[PDB]
């Protein structure tokens, strides 16, 4: 699995507070210059160490701490009123403003709930200032604690190792030793997500992708609006057939048809060798066509694509549905004791197995929406095709436990997981 760690703020707060004492005792600065340069480094410490030894000037500059290179006022240049000499501060940059005017700007800002990201007060000027002269121009201790709630937030979300837990009021933090899109998840609320983007996990698909691939689900004036379809005519009898499971594969009650939800086409073609329902069949000369033709067959791209991706997320919602009636049966027969546990295992193992590749497999539509032709993008889709048909076949055999027996159930379960791992090892890049 992937590495991670599950740190309460007291422990991220000590790890970060350990880098700042390090990186300020070797470069012979301040503490609050030392957050400066860790936070506009990603707290990446040999990078900085490279940097400082490369150009010492402008480190500091492009970490915010010094002006870029290229007799008193008594006058701020924001309230026009003319100040005491003390009463007069400024940073690095020399650009002085009165004590009473600091404390509003500060006050307003961190009010706001900004923490790292205060700056001078004259246009233009890069320069931020550092938390040693924040902390005495604000008056009250609501303040303080709220500006140390936000430097503490900043700092983990520029810690190129940490990640704040997205879960609704969670104070745990996700540590990892080598960042990379992957997936973690909070021990404390068990919310999961990607490490990199801190969205929703989205493997194979990079954040970059997932991110374009979801607003345009949004925004798309023929997708804002979609509603997957409840019901579908049998393509033989016209009979309307709910969809109340999961499995792709529906079989007729009435005339013992079996057909494909996506395809209303027969399920003879939909086995595992020669599976064809999940490649977009392309246009080889359509980028040769008017606009008219091309605009129209993007259109039908696209919602080849996301309407597999929304019914695989549907399906997910059904079969989880179907586990829980699994669950709910296996409880009966505990208690009427006709059986343990142990013996029904399998069948649980199986639902998590098949929640796991299809989640694997709803993500799987994005990545082939976005990929460019090529003998990479048949290797994906023949991968995606076999990944599919057997996820569908396992669905079937989940949805009709009782007529199938552990072993051929876990020998699907196998095959299953074996197509989700060779697509996620191919296809799962940095
Ligand atoms: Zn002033
Ligand atoms: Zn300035
Ligand atoms: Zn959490
Ligand atoms: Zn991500
Ligand atoms: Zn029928
Ligand atoms: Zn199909």
């Amino acid at each position: 699995e992937y590495q991670f760690t599950c740190l309460t703020y007291k422990e991220s707060e000590g790890a970060l507070n350990e880098h700042m004492t390090s990186l300020a005792s070797v470069l012979k600065v301040s503490h609050s210059v030392a957050k400066l340069i860790l936070v506009n480094f990603h707290w990446q410490v040999s990078e900085i160490l490279d940097r400082y030894k490369s150009n010492s000037a402008q480190l500091l500059v492009e970490a915010r701490v010094q002006p870029n290179p290229s007799h008193p006022p008594h006058h701020c240049a924001v309230c026009m009123q003319f100040v005491r000499k003390e009463n007069l501060l400024s940073l690095a940059c020399q650009h002085q403003f009165c004590r009473s005017c600091w404390e509003q700007h500060c006050s307003v800002l961190v009010k706001d709930g900004v923490g790292v990201g205060v700056s001078c007060m004259a246009q233009d000027c890069p320069l931020r200032t550092p938390e040693d002269f924040v902390f005495p121009l604000l008056p009250n201790e609501e303040l303080r604690e709220k500006y140390r709630r936000y430097l503490f937030r900043d700092y983990v979300e520029s810690h190129y190792q940490l990640q704040l837990c997205p879960g609704a009021d969670c104070p745990m933090v996700i540590r990892v030793q080598e960042p990379r899109a992957r997936r973690v998840q909070c021990n404390r609320c068990n919310e999961v997500f990607c490490f990199k983007c801190r969205q929703m996990y989205h493997a194979p698909t990079d954040c970059a992708t997932i991110r374009k691939w979801l607003t345009k689900c949004a925004d798309d004036s023929e997708t804002a609006n979609y509603i997957s379809a409840h019901t579908k005519d049998c393509p033989k009898c016209n009979i309307c057939i709910e969809k109340n499971g999961g499995c792709n594969h529906m079989q007729c009650s009435k005339c013992k048809h079996d057909f494909c939800w996506m395809c209303l086409g027969d399920w003879k073609t939909h086995g595992s060798e020669y599976y064809e329902c999940s490649r977009y069949k392309e246009n080889p000369d359509i980028v040769n066509q008017s606009q008219q033709a091309q605009a129209r067959e993007a259109l039908k791209k696209y919602l080849f694509y996301f309407e597999r991706w929304e019914n695989h997320n549907k399906s997910l919602q059904l079969e989880a549905q179907t586990y829980q009636r699994i669950h709910e049966k296996i409880q009966e027969r505990v208690m009427n004791n006709l059986g343990t546990w142990i013996d029904w295992q399998y069948l649980q193992n199986a639902a998590k197995l098949l929640a796991k590749c299809r989640y694997t497999l709803q993500y799987t539509y994005p990545y082939a929406y976005y990929m460019e032709s090529g003998p990479r993008k048949k290797l994906f889709e023949y991968q995606q095709a076999q990944l599919e048909a057997e996820i569908e076949n396992l669905s079937w055999k989940v949805e009709r436990a009782d007529s199938y027996d552990r072993g051929d159930l876990e020998n699907q379960m196998h095959i299953a997981e074996q197509r989700r791992r060779t697509l996620l090892k191919d296809f799962h890049d940095t």
